[PDB]
């Protein structure tokens, strides 16, 4: 049980050697410089995130190609994930640029371009303009992150809301909008979404962060925006609405992984039951073999502090413990005074989280829960982890140029680290959302065509020994697939190391 | 499993309609008033706590006679807590109140009291006297939430220490310093916590929260000064060090209940081994059936702000899914700008992470790791649970006088409210530390002798369909004793709410 | 927590359980019919005599009842008596003089050449026609004019369902007479139909309402509505002499594992019923299979098992209830943990009455205590039954009022009754009497002594009409 | 998981396993010694014909041996052959040999004579001193050696050296002939751990184990011993009195059927017949019976169930070797794997696949055919022989694995659009595994 677990933990045991989870930092104006993303790689990122809700296509582009180049200088695969705008809504601008309101006050909610830039605290522009529509008396409006609640009194007009203010709050310049209890109803692939999406397929972005997605059909929309030219790309959904908690299943089946967006989430929905919907969101994700990503405040404290709070610690931990592949960073990164720190920092907690979650249960877990029969795929996926687990094997080697393998060992959570001896490099960067996988990029065109896949192994076995994983004499798990078929593996070797 | 249980969790079903777990909050000059005390219960204040390492005792009886006046407007026995100063110390004042440090410089460390209020950037006072011959040259000092560091240089003379600056930072008047992996010969109970500790017990304090407990002997030497007048005070000792930890299941013995400090204990340990350190304490003093706490910074950002960052709130519940009976407000309620509003988040988590957590795993978990033969006192009150667990009772309701009885049955984790029937004001006070119990006290001089145990049944059953516990016609669990052999309750009653 | 990791520990030559759960169930016949051979039996392991109506005068069944009750009576104990109906069954009589031969390839006049009217129309063509033990077989040549058919040498009609009635003619009499002396259960034969079970409660009057029925599953229907017929009665005997006919004679290990942990879930008495010692009907020890076989059907967790004419008609009558408790105890002692309890306890839906609350928790109490026996209050013996229902390692102590359920208790496994007489000792209104009346009797009968634990349940001040009390009592 | 949860829910009317698992042994007497007698009792059921040498002359034993064989080669099959060893074998009762049991320095028959101070006599715990391997055994055991007998039955195993002693009568030449050690006494099953390691697989002799030790206490030591050798990997076979009444009956007793389906689900790899098919009136019979028995038990326990106890009880880490065959099995259960087939030539391979009780077939392509005899004792195994003499070398992964394919084929257990899984060894002891589509 989890309680003789925990009264058996050992506090001061060492800790593992090689981390397997994940870390995602979004790029701002402390990190865009090739100096500073060397600094982040070599302190933990996986993952460069582009949050296109602000931003031009050359500020978006000088994030690309430093990405590249500091990722160039260290010889890593890093990948670059676009986190599109999607169907948000912020207020407009204000008269000398504050408003401050008063409990007990009224104020009216235009969508009137004429009060876009000229915003008082009597009367403010929002962007939807079927906003009036939507929302009915009675009806709360979630005003910046939901600090200023206001609840509608009556449409006074076609295009206005008259609003009572439930407390005192000063608002600023282009603030975003929340809609609880309203059904929005709003393109998921807006105008600027669909062009903001082709720039990356053109310049070559590994994985999309869809914003607000509530159906499955969204997602689609969003497979769509992207050609057959970004028919490769992951599209990972973010569930920060109540329609996309409740819609959880259509959505992982239709998405490649899941991003907990606890940001919006935490408006849309109330704060306490964020915490139940992370856990339900990560386990159908682990169930479902799908890398999942823990998305804000993480570490908010230490985007002005050295050292976090006593609650940013507990809760990078535990979404290590509810199962999530990913841990991300916001405000601390991008606009942060410790962004190599912050990253360091999460590093120290995700190892200390994945030592004393050093188990078999998690597979035991997974695979208890998954329906039989299985493919020979799957089967043979499964199996690769639990011969892992009975010869305590050092690590895992895949050979899968896709990662659909790579990820479907992952599935079952082993407690060594998984190579893959990927043949695209498109994979090797993409495998950066999957946790404990440490991708090989194997060039074929330099060499050889290589019919028996065994040029593949050797670079992954070499690769292990090197990187300290393996040392001479210890078992190794061999995944990949006979030279009668292709397609997908089908074979499992257990091999001791030369 | 776990994952089968996360799987199915319903996120939008209707909570819980009767929070179990219990709020601490420190009494700071935000909360002080008798208003402010007013609003904090109101809010779910089960335990006010009195930080002893700041205050003379006039300023801490203030505290407790509002305390005392606030719980009486409500009619609620709210208990009061004495947090010990204890062994580790903090530094000195500073000239003009503030002192700015800058990497890569050096600052000579005082134990000369001349220095004591007036601290520059160049040198300044600390507390422990013994300091300059236990910190020997490349050991670190660690100060203000062990923020800035030193590194010794030399020793300068008989009482002084050249340290090198490590990192950029700005303290203020009196902020502890740590000095992990020293051999520190501070006692449990100094000369000034004996007057403390003395003051709490002629004063009438629940409960005590003895500061950097790290052997067992620690304990009894609190114990011991709380003399005969402070026998049936609690002793919930504070695991803040490495030997804390290390000693876990000796103090967990000797104390009533334990509190995972997690202030100290994140700076005399690695950051990262807090987490690991609290579900490994929580679950021993669960299996234990002793009260255990949860500490330090679980809605830190509610001091300045109205609304807590997403890490706050999983923190929160985190405690409660590890098994935390209580969880603590530390200077959120003392020195903060929203304290009702912080104790009012506090509980909807809390009643959250409980309407997630409504299973038999807990108690199957703890009793199972219960050895057989059991006594017939816990034999009784683990069945009581068990008894509750299959008929969906509503309710249990004990009479315990000591809240023996009711710790034991809290210790099986019910899903249910566990009503106490007590004689004693104390254990009212008392039983605030302790999961899912709601105590109810029987007169006996304003009533009569009770012999024969109806009447505070009946007290008890009326305050629960009272209070909304019970609706009649659905069950509830009677566990008392039966006119015999003196010393436990031998005797468990399942009966339906009548009207 | 597996069976493999238990069986690996197993201490084969551990000492035994000093007191016996298992009962046991004897057919009497002409080896056992007289007093001295009942006195025998009783001694010797026997709670159930067993009254078979297929052969027998009413005045036959009138001198083992009359019997039954003197010998229980010199011994001081309550033993219950078991009407075994004739029930519906097809039949062919006395061949050529008593018997001769057929070779492969008037319904009571046949040599080996040439009862149900409702055959030619229940049974389509072509399937199987069972004959005389189900040995002999017929192979039905053409579809044949009046009842009979004719067949081609190669009684019962296998896997078909069957429209013949639940009480007939004869069951009727019996069943009128069972009641009429005051038998404590009911053995109904060839029950098919949950509807079946009702037309034989409905069969005993007002008279008859609180005696036993336990229906026999012999039949592929039988088993094919095992539930409904499982909620009507108020037991199961796993018949297998005609099930192991009716049904392929390997499906009825399967069949008897099924039945047993429905009945335990149910918390129902279960019965194993055929050829469980036979080889003692002529010699003095069984073969390894009968040994194996008793145990199984321990192990499976039968409340009883049977001996048919073991008992009946065999010439070692008391060597072979002895031989049962012997294995009763050894398979008993090797099912010493709390397996079987958290099992029932965790496959019971929530929420459960009040009543059966206090019964399970009165065994976990048990268990967590190492409890030395369990004392119940029960005049119907529905709360001991309910307290067996989750298989108690110690004795059940029944304080009973009724001498009809010191009798009808006989059935249910590790359940021990007590009878107080109101009547002779008082009312006792606070129920003081019965609880000190059982606790003596324990302490008497070596169950329990000083300083050990006892879990006493029963009735509260307020309450009536079911158990609502637990007691954990240390014997003074 | 939970037996009750399981057994409740059992569809007594579901349709039963098409390939059985369990084996049966058969003992050869004066009703079965006949070729044709013995070709009915293969196509009844019969795996390993035993051959009790307590009674029988070598010229008897060898007319038994030749005509297992000749039976064999008609069907095609191979049938493996047992001795069953004497071992130590022990009013007016004077010594005396003159006035003519067999022991100078009490039960009769399966306990029917007793008292206080040619039938089978057994003073139960009487400090009784005798050889495991005796003169005459010795000389049965080399008799066996030269004719080729897969495994010996070694009678009255009380001790591991006297497993040894035994291994060393065989010699150099009988290296490879398997020793089934038999328990019919008290220190047998208190020396049962010792014992296992010793041996290649165990007996619970149950006739003579009845006798030494109480008959209640039988049932509990063939539990405990068949799952100790569960654990071991290491065939266990049940064996007295099993369908006792089918030596005069045409059909068994309710407590016979529930004693040879217990033995299934107990674990056992085989079940045997003594008297029943030797001395008995139905010996087809009795096998028929035996064959619906074991394929209603195997039935039952289809489950995953078995494969986790034992797998759970091993010591982490497994041999590579161990770690492939448990695994195995695990992408068999995955899969719903039609059959698994490994390229054992030893048959060690096949009895470490069969240790964690698969629910297919095991297909085993062997070089010897003596492993083709001697894993008629393990469960779930069906043998396909390679001559390398006639076909090639095939130190490749293809000739064998395609001899096996399509043995499975054209014997019903695979068809066109089914997952096999195949384990051997690779190219650079097996350490690999395939999972196939049959096409």
């Amino acid at each position: 049980s989890q309680l003789q677990h925990n009264i058996g933990l050992s506090i001061f045991e060492p800790v593992a050697k090689h981390r397997a989870n994940r870390i995602i930092c979004t790029i701002g104006p402390s990190t865009q410089s090739v100096e500073a993303l060397k600094g982040l790689m070599k302190s933990g990122m996986s993952v460069a995130r582009m949050n296109f809700s602000h931003g031009s296509y050359e500020y978006h582009q000088t994030t690309i190609n430093n990405v590249r180049a500091a990722a160039a200088e260290l010889g890593l695969h890093i990948g670059i994930a676009l986190d599109t705008k999607g169907p948000e809504i912020r207020t407009g601008l204000f008269k000398d640029g504050e408003a401050t309101y008063a409990p007990g006050d009224t104020v009216l909610v235009t969508t009137d371009p004429a009060f876009e830039k000229i915003g008082t605290k009597e009367k403010f522009y929002v962007d939807y303009p079927q906003l009036p529509n939507v929302v009915r008396p009675g009806g709360l409006i979630y005003v910046d992150d939901g600090v200023l609640t206001l609840r509608v009194l009556s449409k006074e007009d076609d295009c206005t809301l008259k609003c009572h203010v439930n407390n005192h709050h000063r608002l600023t310049d282009r603030k975003g909008i929340n809609l609880p209890g309203c059904e929005v109803d709003l393109p998921a692939v807006s105008e600027k979404d669909r062009k903001d999406l082709q720039f990356g397929v053109e310049q070559g972005v590994d994985m999309i962060f869809a914003s607000f997605i509530r159906t499955a059909d969204q997602v689609r929309e969003v497979r769509a925006a992207l050609g057959e030219k970004g028919k490769d790309t992951l599209i990972i959904s973010k569930i920060e609405n109540h329609q996309g908690v409740q819609n959880i299943d259509a959505i992982i089946e239709a998405s490649d992984g899941i991003m907990v967006a606890r940001g919006d989430l935490g408006v849309e929905i109330p704060a306490e039951k964020v915490v139940v919907a992370q856990m339900c969101i990560i386990s159908k994700c682990n169930v479902a073999g799908k890398p999942v990503i823990c998305a804000t405040q993480m570490l908010e404290s230490m985007t002005t502090n050295p050292r976090p709070t006593r609650a940013e610690v507990t809760d990078v931990a535990n979404a290590v413990f509810n199962g999530a592949d990913c841990v991300m960073l916001s405000g601390e990164t991008a606009k942060g005074k410790y962004p190599n720190e912050v990253v360091q920092y999460m590093v120290r907690i995700c190892i200390e989280a994945q030592s004393a979650t050093h188990d078999s249960v998690m597979f035991n877990s997974i695979k208890n829960l998954q329906k039989i029969p299985m493919s020979p795929e799957e089967a043979v996926c499964s199996s690769a982890v639990s011969s892992a687990f009975e010869v305590q094997a050092k690590a895992i080697l895949v050979l899968s140029n896709t990662g659909r393998s790579a990820r479907l060992i992952s599935k079952y959570r082993p407690n060594c680290p998984i190579i893959c001896a990927t043949t695209r490099l498109l994979t090797c960067r993409q495998l950066n959302v999957t946790r404990s996988v440490e991708s090989v990029y194997y060039d074929v065109d330099a060499h050889g065509e290589d019919n028996d896949r065994e040029k593949r192994v050797q670079l992954g076995v070499d690769w292990a020994k090197t990187k300290g994983y393996v040392s001479a004499g210890d078992v190794m798990v061999i995944v990949h697939a006979d030279h009668s078929v292709k397609g997908y593996p089908n074979q499992t070797r257990l091999v001791r190391v030369r």
